């Protein structure tokens, strides 16, 4: 679980939204595993505006912060789950380090802000969902 406060809104894992992030939908897509909705409190976080490749996210299931060096967003196959069919997930970018399902909404930083929040995981793989690329999310 996890997710990102950022002015009047709130990112979450698409797969992961409540039934009140969906009755203050603002934007998702399936192929990113993103979903936004509005708040009503103002956020505590700051989107990434940049091309870094290293960060740390937190891992939940260590209760830990990892260092990362991560690909850059791309399309990437991901198997069928409960939540999806078999697709190809947009803007994922993959790095090695550990990651279990109820990692999801981590959030992955770098020295500039919020880069994104963990998707996917397989055998020491990470993947995280970018939000750099959002420029609305602080107007
Ligand atoms: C070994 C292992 C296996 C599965 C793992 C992990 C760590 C996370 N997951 C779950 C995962 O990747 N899913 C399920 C939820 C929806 C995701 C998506 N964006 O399509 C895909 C670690
Ligand atoms: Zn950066």
């Amino acid at each position: 679980s996890g997710a990102i406060y950022v002015g009047n809104y709130r990112v979450v894992n698409r797969h992961l939204a409540t039934h009140n992030d969906w009755a203050n939908l603002v934007w998702e897509d399936s192929s990113r595993d993103l979903l936004v909705s509005s708040t009503t409190a103002q956020g505590c976080d700051t989107i990434a505006r940049c091309d870094c490749q290293t960060g740390v996210y937190y891992c939940s299931s260590r209760r830990k912060h990892y260092p990362v060096s991560f690909s850059k967003p791309s399309l990437i196959f991901v198997e069928a789950s409960e939540y999806y069919p078999a697709r190809y997930q947009s803007h994922l970018m993959l790095a090695v380090g550990h990651s279990e399902p109820g990692d999801c909404g981590g959030i992955l930083r770098c020295q500039h802000g919020v880069v994104g929040i963990v998707s996917t995981g397989g055998n020491g793989l990470v993947g995280f969902a970018d939000v750099r690329d959002l420029l609305w999310l602080d107007e």
